[PDB]
DNA sequence: GTTGGATGGTAGG
DNA sequence: CTAACGCTACCATCCAAC
């Protein structure tokens, strides 16, 4: 069984680099402008030139302009990026019809049926890597191993524009010495509530009885982490089904004025239904982001699917339900649809 | 004594 | 306006309703 994994390199930035190659070789930042004030919003990504100086997805745009004033700052055009993602995901279908899209910029292939061993799997990476670069001028990073998780770790090890094979043998080696915070699924919170025990390697979980870990990071995470170390984890490439669609926007000013919020919430509803096209949801949730950036929400699941008009009415009640029970002023407002028929 | 809905925690692109 | 986007998926915890 062989999984080959692909993740494009600083995607949104790279795409923009492709459309304006003069940018190439100098710092580039792609931003999500909120509209609150000039430069309000966060970074969605930045090229490696920009990263040297501290500019990465997630930081406030002011921190970045502060820290890297003379760089290109471009507005995010997700839609344009999605075409390029789509056209690349089509190529990956050439090499394998068993493909799992994981994000806008990555995907796993099952190539157990195309190649015979890691050596040929490696050669395939080179072809896959070269087709994309010929038909889209986009470099990408390939990881190759015995399953999703390790194929993803190998990719992370080789970024950017790399290619790494993790063999039955080197898997032994990492399960033993790979830091625990570098395992997919393990973030700050956990990998700090892990050093709590003395677990530092994927291997150190085998050294603490189930019981203790179970009630420290939860049933699903424990079962998962242990089967990795014990080396029995095996999830198949499965086609993912979008399970929810949403929209959330930031308001010019914080409000508790229902009449002032409503327009924003209605904006969020129109663009979700467009975004739904055809799919019928039975569930709605209004999501509010508050002054202090706590995220609060109220939902409702219906017996039968929710029409656009039903959603206008329902969301409003839910907003009120939120206004009734949170004292804080609202800063961002949004909506999410789910439980699709 | 499941389950499954409501709200939130955590991770990640 | 005076910093912290916008998405999504999976899981944990609670409590009613069966
Ligand atoms: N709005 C927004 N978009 C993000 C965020 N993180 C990632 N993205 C988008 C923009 C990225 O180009 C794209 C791919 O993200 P990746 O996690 O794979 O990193 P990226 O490709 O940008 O650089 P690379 O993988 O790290 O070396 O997803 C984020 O926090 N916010
Ligand atoms: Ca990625
Ligand atoms: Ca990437
Ligand atoms: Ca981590």
């Amino acid at each position: 069984g062989i999984v080959l994994f692909v993740d494009f390199d600083y995607f949104y930035a790279q795409v923009e680099e492709v459309l304006n190659p003069s940018l190439k070789g100098k710092p580039v930042v792609v931003c999500v402008f909120s509209g609150r004030f000039e430069d309000s919003g966060a970074v969605a990504t930045a090229n490696y030139e920009a990263r040297k100086f501290g500019v990465k997805a997630g930081i406030p745009i002011v921190e970045a302009k502060k820290i890297l004033p003379n760089a290109v700052y471009l507005p995010m055009r997700k839609e344009v990026y999605q075409q390029v993602s789509s056209r690349i995901m089509n190529l990956l279908r050439e090499y394998s019809e068993k493909i799992e899209i994981a994000s806008i910029d990555e995907a796993y292939l099952d190539i157990s049926d195309k190649v015979r061993d890691y050596r040929e799997a490696y050669n395939l990476g080179l072809e896959i890597k070269n087709k994309i670069l010929e038909k889209e001028k986009i470099t990408v990073t390939v990881g190759i191993s015995k399953n999703k998780v390790f194929a993803k770790i190998a990719a992370d090890m080789a970024k950017p524009n790399g290619i790494k094979v993790i063999d039955d043998e080197e898997v032994k080696r990492l399960i033993r010495e790979l830091d625990i915070a570098d395992v997919p699924g393990i973030g700050n919170i956990t990998a700090e509530k892990l050093k709590k025990l003395g677990i530092n390697k994927l291997v150190d979980t085998l050294s603490i009885e189930f019981d203790k870990l179970k009630g420290m990071i939860g049933e699903a995470k424990a079962k998962y982490l242990i089967s990795l170390a014990r080396d029995e984890y095996n999830e198949p490439i499965r086609t993912r089904v979008r399970k929810s669609i949403g929209r959330i926007v930031t308001m010019k000013r914080n409000s508790r004025n229902l009449e002032e919020i409503k327009p924003y919430l209605f904006r969020a509803i129109e663009e979700s239904y467009y975004k739904l096209d055809k799919r019928i949801p039975k569930a709605i949730h209004v999501v509010a982001v508050t002054e202090d950036l706590d995220i609060v929400s109220r939902g409702r699941t219906f017996p039968h699917g929710i029409s656009k008009e039903t959603a206008y009415s329902e969301s409003v009640k839910l907003l009120q339900k939120i206004l009734e029970e949170d004292e804080r002023k609202i800063r961002r407002i949004g909506v999410r649809f789910s439980k699709f028929i």
